[PDB]
């Protein structure tokens, strides 16, 4: 690796990877589940009422949005999304002691994962879990690639299952 190559770690961290896997839009759309979302994986409402969603934008954001938002409202949103992800892991008897145990790179695919899923969702991979914390990393990931999550939308959840594997950012490289 280069020079470069080896700065490229620092570059990274769960906001970098989950601006990747989320992408960032400035107005209301459907993810890949059909969900009204926003900024950077927002999800605002699972209501197929785009009424709803307004609603709940207008509530997240404080202000009469008519389903638009800026960049900067999107990162606000954004950093209390990942805030709450790392908080629901930390008060979760089941994730704290197995996200503990992972390496800070892992720790980021973690809380990429319940960011995504939400933390019953994740706690539910009872396998994954106990291989997570046995270093079994291979079986982990070939286990997450049975779930729904990913098969529902590979592209948004590929490059976590790649990091819980390798415990490297080599997935989020040359985009
Ligand atoms: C499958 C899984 C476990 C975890 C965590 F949060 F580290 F426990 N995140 N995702």
């Amino acid at each position: 690796p280069t020079t470069e190559n080896l700065y490229f770690q620092g570059s990274m961290n769960i906001f970098e990877m989950l601006r990747i896997d989320e992408g960032l839009r400035l107005k209301i759309y459907k993810d890949c589940e059909g969900y009204y979302t926003i900024g950077i994986g927002h999800l605002l409402t699972k209501s197929p009422d785009l009424n709803a969603a307004k609603s709940e934008l207008d509530k997240a954001i404080g202000r009469n949005c008519n389903g638009v938002i800026t960049k900067d409202e999107a990162e606000k949103l954004f950093n209390q999304d990942v805030d709450a992800a790392v908080r629901g892991i930390l008060r979760n008897a089941k994730l704290k002691p197995v996200y503990d145990s992972l390496d800070a790179v892992r720790r980021c695919a973690a809380i990429n994962h319940v960011f995504q899923m939400g933390v019953t969702g994740v706690a539910g991979f009872t396998n994954v879990l106990r291989m997570l914390q046995q270093k079994r990393w291979d079986e982990a990931a070939v286990n997450l690639a049975k779930s729904r999550w990913y098969n529902q939308c590979p592209d948004r959840a590929k490059r976590v299952i790649t990091t819980f594997r390798t415990g490297t950012w080599d997935a989020y490289k040359n985009l």
